[PDB]
């Protein structure tokens, strides 16, 4: 069976014929389309096929399927799984698995660097403070003083399920966010139960509207241990505008290194429970959802007043003039400090590049519309019009339950 | 099976058990989305009859009654008989209604119960088509207080005899590709304009000029008529800020009015039921202006705003974008045109879910389509999650007639 899809500003049609390959279920039926939903201990039982079905991916990507190399490992997997009930990825193996979990991920406009991944084997890390260690060098080599690149750091592989390496944190750069009695909140809104498990952890907060947060670290099933990032490793950027000087009076910063910590990375069967990776801000997840969503900074008022906009009917879309010049002034801000970013036309144009050499390459591409279109400006970005099919490939990232709601506390 | 949609930004969480109804196919499986593709006999028509009559008698809370189970004998026997069955005028008006409660691509249903329909089923010729629609138009535009309609013409009968409007929408703009390279007026109506000038239309060569309306009755071959001017309520577009804008010659007509649909009820099919309601602002000013395939005027308007157009990081798109978007309602607005702004349409789209959920047991909603194309977080159906799935009565698409019909 194969599938065309179109781009209907270009009137470019591509065939996907890899969407065979896939294997879960994507929440939706014949009846009911799922497409906007955010989210529609593994014996060896099942984990024999999903593992030989990894190494038939891994050894034809290196042009070795059928090998003896390939049959060996197949034979090797077989009995370390049968004698141990898992079995460990060998380097390139975890390489390979990580890189496509990447380049699988169909939310993902950036998956044009999927290749340029930058791996950090963490498997032999045993304790909280070996994952600070771990998670300090990441974000070291990862920000590069500014000229960011992608990694990801993967620490040991679930067991029973009752000895989890897990990063608490959703990122491990975040703002503390506090809520205060009055019903205000001070910081990122985001960000105020971690917080709060943070402060009662026995962090204490500085209480100010940019707190980078505590790291909280889980190793190997124990409870999770507080540490502070140093600082001198937390790259910031202060937010003004290239024309209005009242903008950097705002007092508005964010953090250079977009660094996810909570999702879990399958690779043959395998379960990744902390894999922090990182790579660079598309401008659009600060100047739109991170300063002006409503359960966000939500400067969108302020920033309306400052440029003394008729904010009294919403159809005078004071509302989006705010929202561009924020983003205007995201971008200048990073390029300005020379850390890198990437707007959103950039980012969407190479997305489509990107998606079209993959069904030449590949034979499709997995992506969801509903997460590559920006959330400003869709349609004259050039995703807007493309069609997309939406389907699970392993490798994978996948989302995980928050640990504060599954751990089991020692004391 | 009884599903949730959380609404993100409010953590308002609505369940869903009206899909169940859900009859139609929406092209997806479990192993692949197709969210985001464009378009993915006797025994066959009574159970379809049952279906729509059976929600209709319960809608009157008439279930079960003699009326209800003397009209389901009636439409049996008509079928039976003639291969075929006629709505009574309620039904039709209930089916209308609803097709448009169904339209899950509308961010606009709130105000689907307030249609005004139009029973065209006398109809016979395109003459009689064109007076029919130019009444349509009229009654609509009511000088600029538009109403929403729809005007239903005779069902489909043996394929052989269709009517079709060949318009796309009632008011469009015509499209003609310059000796030079590019396009002069509208370039999404460029194979519709050769078509009427293919067929005898007299083009202006303009940048506006409304296009002739192409009517089949029958299933003859399609006539041409131009609507009345004074019937095509234009807008002239300038910006509340920079004088310069009226100096791009830019208008828009203010009747969005879609006539290439097919409107199916009780599984009849009606392949000629014009539509029209009032345009969301972005609908003009993003996709009608700014699109690259469409009018294309980003750049020269940047240029007019000398912005920094050397990279596309200074957001000089965004920018003009948006002051494009303003001036189309303030234009529309000043001239007391009806105009909603993609603020307060979905905003709108929200509270009908609320509605609908309370007081129906859902809502089938295309994300993909209600989001508006610009600003999209800053509205409320952003962070809303939404099920799509397909209920009938319903609007769906149709082949082209050009394409279709034996000359
Ligand atoms: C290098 C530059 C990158 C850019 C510009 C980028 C961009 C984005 C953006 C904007 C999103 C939408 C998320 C949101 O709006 O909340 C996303 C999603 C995602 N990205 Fe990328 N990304 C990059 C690197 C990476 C890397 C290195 C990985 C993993 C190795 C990755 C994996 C993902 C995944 C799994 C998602 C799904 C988000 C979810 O399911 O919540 N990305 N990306
Ligand atoms: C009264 C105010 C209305 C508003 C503000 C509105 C708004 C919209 C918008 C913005 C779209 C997206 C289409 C596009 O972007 O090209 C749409 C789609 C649609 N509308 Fe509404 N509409 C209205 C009235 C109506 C009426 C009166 C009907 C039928 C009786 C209708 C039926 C539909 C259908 C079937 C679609 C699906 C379009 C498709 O599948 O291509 N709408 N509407
Ligand atoms: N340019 C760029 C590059 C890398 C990362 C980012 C941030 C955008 C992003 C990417 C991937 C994942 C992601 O977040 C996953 C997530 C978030 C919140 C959760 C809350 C609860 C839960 N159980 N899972 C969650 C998973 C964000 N941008
Ligand atoms: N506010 C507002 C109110 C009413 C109508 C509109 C216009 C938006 C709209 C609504 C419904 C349908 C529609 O377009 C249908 C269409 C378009 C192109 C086609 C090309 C080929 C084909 N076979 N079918 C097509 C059907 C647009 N706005
Ligand atoms: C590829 C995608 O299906 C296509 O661009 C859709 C996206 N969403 C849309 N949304 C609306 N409201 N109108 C459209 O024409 C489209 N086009
Ligand atoms: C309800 C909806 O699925 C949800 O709000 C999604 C929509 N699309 C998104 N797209 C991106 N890139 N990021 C997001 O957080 C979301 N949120
Ligand atoms: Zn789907």
């Amino acid at each position: 069976r194969f599938l065309k899809v179109k781009n209907w500003e270009t009137d470019v049609v591509l065939t996907d014929t890899l969407h065979l390959k896939s294997t879960l279920e994507t929440g939706c039926t014949e009846h009911i389309c799922m497409g906007s939903i955010m989210l529609p201990v593994r014996t060896k039982d099942q984990l024999f096929p999903l593992a030989k079905e990894f190494l038939d991916q891994y050894y034809s990507s290196i042009k070795r399927f059928g090998s003896k190399a390939h049959m060996d490992r197949l034979e090797e997997v077989n009995k370390e799984i049968e004698s141990t009930s898992t079995y460990q990825l060998k380097d390139t193996e975890l390489i390979y698995g990580a890189k496509h979990a990447w380049r699988n991920a169909s939310r993902c406009v950036g998956r044009i660097q999927w290749s340029k991944l930058q791996v950090f084997d963490a498997r032999d890390c045993t304790t909280a403070h070996g994952m600070f260690n771990y998670i300090c060098n990441h974000v070291k080599y990862a920000t590069n003083k500014g000229n960011l690149r992608s990694a990801i750091t993967i620490f040991p592989q679930r067991t029973d399920g009752k000895h989890d390496f897990r990063v608490w944190n959703s990122q491990l750069i975040r703002y503390a966010g506090y809520k205060q009695p009055d019903g205000s909140t001070l910081g990122d809104p985001a960000n105020v139960q971690f917080t709060e498990i943070c402060i009662q952890q026995g962090w204490k907060a500085p209480r100010g509207r940019f707190d980078v947060l505590p790291l909280l670290l889980q190793a190997n099933g124990n409870d999770p241990e507080l540490f502070q990032i140093p600082p001198e490793l937390v790259l910031e950027v202060p937010i003004r505008h290239p024309k209005f000087d009242w903008f950097k009076d705002l007092g508005l910063k964010w953090y250079g290194l977009p660094a996810v910590s909570n999702m879990l990375l399958e690779i043959g069967g395998l379960e990744f429970s902390a894999c922090p990776f990182s790579g660079w801000y598309m401008g659009t997840e600060i100047g739109v959802r991170d300063y002006c969503d409503n359960s966000r900074y939500n400067i969108l008022e302020e920033v309306a007043k400052k440029m003394d906009l008729d904010m009294r009917k919403t159809s005078s879309l004071w509302k989006d003039q705010a929202l561009v010049e924020i983003n205007i002034a995201v971008l200048y801000s990073f390029q300005s400090d020379k850390v890198t970013i990437v707007d959103h036309h950039s980012a969407t144009e190479s997305f489509i590049k990107h998606m079209e050499n993959e069904y030449r390459c590949r034979g499709g591409c997995p992506a969801d519309w509903v997460w590559i279109v920006p959330p400003m400006s869709g349609s004259i970005t050039p995703v807007f019009h493309q069609e997309m099919l939406n389907y699970r490939l392993t490798p994978s990232f996948e989302y995980q339950p928050d640990p504060w709601n599954t751990h089991v506390w020692k004391g």
